């Protein structure tokens, strides 16, 4: 995984494809703070989906 | 397969726009049978945010 700064439409569209047919949810604002003020992994992305 | 995939992506970011601070919810279900075959305005879009 990009070990990088997720911000923005970057964010939903990293989330998107990790979740896949799951789906996701979006609340700018833990997400936020920390996988774009900061970075995140595979890991960390992943408890948005569904 | 392929077209209702590509198609999400191109929503996930019409719905970052439109919801901004709301946030939303995707689900691959409701939203791509509306959406993927028609085109879907910002106005109806925002039936989907939070
Ligand atoms: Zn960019
Ligand atoms: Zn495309």
């Amino acid at each position: 995984f990009v070990n990088q700064h997720l911000c923005g439409s970057h964010l939903v569209e990293a989330l998107y494809l990790v979740c896949g047919e799951r789906g996701f949810f979006y609340t700018p604002k833990g997400i936020v703070e920390q996988c774009c003020t900061s970075i995140c992994s595979l890991y960390q992305l992943e408890n948005y989906c569904n």
